[PDB]
């Protein structure tokens, strides 16, 4: 399970790049890189990553652009590609290997709102998803959510799994090692984490007493299903995939696929700490419980 | 695994204590304790209880009810707590512990009609409830469910897992046991029930030929979801989460997350016994198959 | 686990005769027979099936048809039955056993449009699930699809999986071996070829750029839940268990409990190979990936 090209690389994180370059046209280069990430306390996982975050950076688009997509590969023996779940492409054309030390662009329209997974496509991709090759990709609907006027602050979140090292036999057939949350930066000043055990209980999300939360989830798995629930509320309103029309009200816990996404709102009434899991509570008890920090200004 | 100051204790089963103290406001008292059960014929579970059921007793409330609870822990050495995934609360403040051989008591509002899970939330939460602490609350839609007219025979019935006893590897790492589900009363003659793999096929619940059924369904896990079907008949209507906003038509089989709720409704059109199960078929055969008697009058 | 009146048994696969017989009444005939199946490449499975298909071969009624059902049981030993999703009926009147070299005629409505599944319903029900006895009925709605005009072309797909043969304990405790997709024909032209780990990669199933296309799916299990995916696409239009009021659109991914049904429906708008995928990924690693070839033309 050890790949001789790999020991001692820890490529360090790259900054996602974004810039539009049309009223319905953006760029987005990201890169391929061998990272090692502490996903439990004192437990390395020398993963696949782009840009070196797992699950990687946050993408976000409007309904309607088109995305040019450059992806280097700073892996030096293993190809990588891009799949992201927004879009409308010829996979054996626009989501196909890009070599080692070789850069290749693609580029795809995101004619659908909701919140996507993205992920390799390099086969094997469960390999290539197991080793931190996922991500989420927001699309902005054109006209909104009907219930966004009534939102006060909001925040991305991801599940993943964690398995015993590149071993395609567990990543297959064994349990998950680990089961975690992650949070993508929407605003200058939210966190931005990596998919550990940890980060999200002891540097909760922030939120004020009163407030009408929303959260952008993706499950990437790579196996699992999510049972998502917040404790201590109910989610008023639940867009299924982030698109506007699956639209549920009064749900205490949303079950998402594998790759499965949502819209979640929800009203934090009283000051305190909110645990936020999955309630497949095996999973929660390997890592996937979260933390929401609830004060009267907002403020840790 | 075993618990030294448990040995030998079996605290009989103690009723719930209910009373409405307003127009919108309801005591609640409930323990917690530690009862033998006998989970499939031959084999004890001397589970962690509210009340000395596992799943715990039926909660019903109104829409809009502020509920005043208390939990007595009547265990000797092991805290216990509550949450009601029904209600708004600070999970820090509200879901706290109560200590061996104390009372506390809480209060919060339901404000959000459907089924819902309540459970033990002391840490590790997965020992507390795979030990047997969780149960169903619902709580009543003010206006009703649209198809109200229309049933004429209601149950609620609820699917959780059994592993080896109190083995937290087990209850991280391993298959169920068991899969079972019980019945809660809603009205006087009712089966009450826990969670076992015989006494709803031995001793089924009843219906006549040609009657709408409304089943209230939770399955509370811990690990698991359900693909919760009747044998027979299709849903005519299903209720995601018993909200009556959530409405789906003409299903055969209802995804339930872990905590996951519903109120299904199906027509019964023909004398026989009818097998409800959970559709994950390694589920069914490890006890979670009920049965439901249909005939002429009703009657056994 | 090997049944001696098996050995060396391989009944080569018997039509499935249907006629209509009034403007709501329909003949079905199915056998029960042993037939080796190819599951994987070298890999037979001995398999208790429908007709010598795994899973069985399609059923296409409509709406308010009454079905007339003969099952023709071949196998020289065990019993088998008949329990389709889409009917209201008694079952332990109408999906009782027939015993070896028998037959039985069974009747009753399919009241309800959808996607079901259909299967043994002989004890253990999980051993004959899990032997290959599963299928789909199609119910047609009296009034179509609000979609209907917008679709052009269509084919059905079905998920199953395969676990040691016959073996009891594997099959409620062990992880499954491979999970297949397979594909039923609706007209002539179509392919019609049964759970296997490669035929839809190696003969993918055929379109033309610019189409939309609709899936008839079914997860039959037994044991696992579906995280429907088609790589490139995004679901216009999902109608779940097939009943045209569970409209969702703009679905990444759709999830399916065991025995769950969906119509789908998506456009392919470049050429080239789409993959289809449970994105549960150790599952689509273990065979669960078909294939969908996008031409200019529509034909290979
Ligand atoms: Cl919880
Ligand atoms: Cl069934
Ligand atoms: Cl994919
Ligand atoms: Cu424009
Ligand atoms: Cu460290
Ligand atoms: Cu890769
Ligand atoms: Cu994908
Ligand atoms: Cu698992
Ligand atoms: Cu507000
Ligand atoms: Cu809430
Ligand atoms: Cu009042
Ligand atoms: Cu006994
Ligand atoms: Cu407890
Ligand atoms: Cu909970
Ligand atoms: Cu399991
Ligand atoms: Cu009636
Ligand atoms: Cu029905
Ligand atoms: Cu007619
Ligand atoms: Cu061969
Ligand atoms: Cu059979
Ligand atoms: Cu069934
Ligand atoms: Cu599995
Ligand atoms: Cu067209
Ligand atoms: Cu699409």
């Amino acid at each position: 399970n050890v790949i001789a090209a790999h020991k001692g690389v820890n490529q360090a994180p790259v900054p996602l790049k974004m810039e539009r370059v049309g009223p319905h046209d953006v760029h987005i280069e990201m890169t391929a890189q061998i990272t090692d990430i502490e996903i439990d306390k004192g437990k390395i996982y020398k993963a696949w990553t782009f840009n070196g975050q797992a699950p990687g950076p946050l993408v976000v688009v409007n309904e309607g652009d088109t995305i040019h997509f450059t992806l280097k590969n700073m892996d030096p023996v293993v190809p990588h590609s891009m799949n992201f779940h927004a879009v409308h492409a010829s996979p054996s054309k626009d989501f196909i290997d890009v070599m080692p030390n070789k850069s290749g662009t693609f580029t795809y329209p995101a004619n659908k709102p909701g919140v996507f997974m993205y992920h390799c496509a390099t086969k094997p991709v469960l390999q290539h998803i197991a080793n931190g090759m996922h991500g989420v990709i927001i699309v902005k609907p054109k006209n909104g959510y009907p219930t966004d006027k009534e939102v006060d602050r909001e925040y991305v979140l991801i599940q993943n799994e964690w398995y015993k090292y590149n071993d395609m036999n567990d990543f297959q057939n064994g349990v998950p090692s680990y089961v975690v949350f992650s949070s993508k930066a929407l605003k200058p000043g939210d966190p931005n984490t990596n998919g550990d055990t940890f980060t999200l209980k002891e540097k909760p999300l922030l939120a004020k007493v009163g407030e009408k939360i929303r959260l952008y989830i993706n499950n990437v798995g790579p196996n699992e299903v999510s049972s998502f629930h917040v404790v201590g509320t109910v989610f008023d309103d639940v867009y299924l995939d982030g698109n506007p029309n699956n639209h549920l009200q009064g749900m205490q816990t949303v079950m998402l696929p594998a790759s499965g996404g949502a819209v979640v709102e929800f009203t934090v009434t009283r000051p305190g700490t909110y645990p936020i899991v999955t309630h497949q509570f095996n999973h929660a008890q390997k890592g996937a419980v979260a933390m929401l920090k609830v004060t009267e200004t907002g403020e840790d």
